[PDB]
């Protein structure tokens, strides 16, 4: 067997269900093929590969993928792009992600790392040699990473350059930590419970590992300052609804009485900024009666304080600019190459 280093264009595979009503059943139908029913993983006995999460291709492939996803699937009211304003039928629409398989063609094969504590970039030494992906849930999210896949020893911190404060760092929890969102039966307000025991503990954690990357100065945590809503809050979509969930709770440092459930304000906001690039986006009302999601927050998308290099610490807000990173942090070990 032998490769070389290779970009190509792949195609996708879902367990989408044709008779599904549901937006990532209805486009993984049409836009997908059946899963792989005999996926065969092989070991390459005493190669190592070296891999660069933040250096490639697929990650804007699934990109791409995922944009049109959401062009397809979702109907606002009225679109504000490029100074126009289109006005469409905004029906409530069914909205629950499901994993994505991403293949290769023919003369092409995937490589994956297995090493445990991969950060992300340099040598693997444990590689295997697969046809697809597992399965990928395209979760649109900002500050936390959720539903996603998990370490699987010690947390790991990844980031194309630590010492460039401008290059987003994604934290891989080992530990997954619920987040249970609820807007009860004004119908925007609504609430996401965290258990504050389980969070605090994992976030000690957290800056343990960080504190291991800083030199071991001081590891502080603070709210995002200033920005668009999509930033400064925590951002999902619970079947359909755009929920917006302030975390300042969540990057506190005093309990790094507070022990028990945090409760987080939320909002469901009818109009966003499409995290698309594109614009401002109108949605209906939500529906009626209780929406409820719960969701693992699998990771942390991390932007670190500039200007304290001659400080005792270093200052991390949550969130990021660029919602190609929640693809990294599942397409991390993941590498295309052409059979040579
Ligand atoms: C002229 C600029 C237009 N710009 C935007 O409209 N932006 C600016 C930035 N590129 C990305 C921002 C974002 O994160 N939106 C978002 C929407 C829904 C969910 Cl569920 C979510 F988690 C996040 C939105
Ligand atoms: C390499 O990874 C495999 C697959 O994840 C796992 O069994 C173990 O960590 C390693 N095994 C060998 C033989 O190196
Ligand atoms: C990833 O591992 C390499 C060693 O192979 C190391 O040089 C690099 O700094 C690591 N990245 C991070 C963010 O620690
Ligand atoms: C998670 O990683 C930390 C170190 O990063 C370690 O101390 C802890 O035991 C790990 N937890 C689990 C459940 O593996
Ligand atoms: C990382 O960033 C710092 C400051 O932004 C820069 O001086 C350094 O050259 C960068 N390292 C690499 C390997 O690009
Ligand atoms: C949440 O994480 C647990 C293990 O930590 C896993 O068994 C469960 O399936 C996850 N839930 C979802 C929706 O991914
Ligand atoms: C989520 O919260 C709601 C209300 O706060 C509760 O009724 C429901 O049982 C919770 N679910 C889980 C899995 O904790
Ligand atoms: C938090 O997790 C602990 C274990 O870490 C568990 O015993 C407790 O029930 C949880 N608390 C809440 C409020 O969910
Ligand atoms: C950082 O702190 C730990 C404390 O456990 C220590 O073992 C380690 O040697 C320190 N490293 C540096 C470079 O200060
Ligand atoms: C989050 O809540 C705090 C108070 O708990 C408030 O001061 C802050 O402004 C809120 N964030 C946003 C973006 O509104
Ligand atoms: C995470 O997965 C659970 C179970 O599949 C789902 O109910 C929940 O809505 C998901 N969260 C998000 C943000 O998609």
């Amino acid at each position: 067997p032998v490769w070389k280093d290779a970009d190509t264009t792949l195609f996708c595979a879902s367990d989408a269900k044709a008779y599904e009503t549901e937006v990532h059943n209805v486009w993984a139908t049409h836009a997908c093929v059946p899963t792989d029913p005999n996926p065969q993983e092989i070991h390459l006995e005493n190669v190592t590969e070296n891999f660069n999460m933040w250096k490639n291709n697929m990650v804007e492939q699934m990109h791409e993928d995922i944009i049109s996803l959401w062009d397809q699937s979702l109907q606002p009211c009225v679109k504000l792009t490029g100074g126009s304003v289109i006005k469409q039928a905004c029906p409530k629409i069914s909205f629950d992600p499901i994993p994505i398989h991403y293949c290769t063609p023919a003369g092409y094969v995937i490589l994956k790392c297995n090493d445990k504590n991969f950060n992300g970039t340099g040598p693997c030494k444990n590689v295997s040699s697969v046809q697809c992906t597992h399965g990928i849930k395209p979760v649109v999210s900002t500050q936390l990473l959720l539903n996603g896949s998990l370490a699987e020893e010690e947390i790991i911190i990844r980031s194309e350059n630590l010492t460039n404060n401008a290059k987003t760092i994604i934290v891989h929890l080992n530990k997954s930590v619920e987040i249970n969102c609820t807007r009860p039966s004004d119908i925007r307000k609504a609430y996401c419970e965290i258990n504050g025991t389980k969070w605090n503990k994992v976030l000690k954690q957290v800056t343990e590992k960080l504190k291991e990357h800083f030199n071991n100065k001081t590891i502080i945590f603070q709210p995002p300052s200033g920005g668009d809503l999509e930033i400064t809050m925590h951002t999902f979509n619970c079947r359909g609804e755009f929920f917006y969930c302030n975390t300042t709770q969540l990057f506190n440092n005093t309990c790094i009485g507070c022990n028990g459930t945090i409760t987080l304000p939320c909002k469901i906001k009818q109009i966003i900024n499409m995290w698309q690039g594109t614009g401002q986006a109108m949605y209906a009302p939500p529906i009626d009666g209780k929406i409820n999601c719960v969701s693992n927050i699998t990771g942390i998308l991390l932007t670190r304080d500039g200007g304290a290099n001659n400080t005792s610490n270093e200052t991390f807000r949550p969130g990021g600019g660029d919602m190609r990173d929640n693809w990294r942090s599942e397409l991390y070990k993941y590498k295309v190459v052409q059979i040579e």
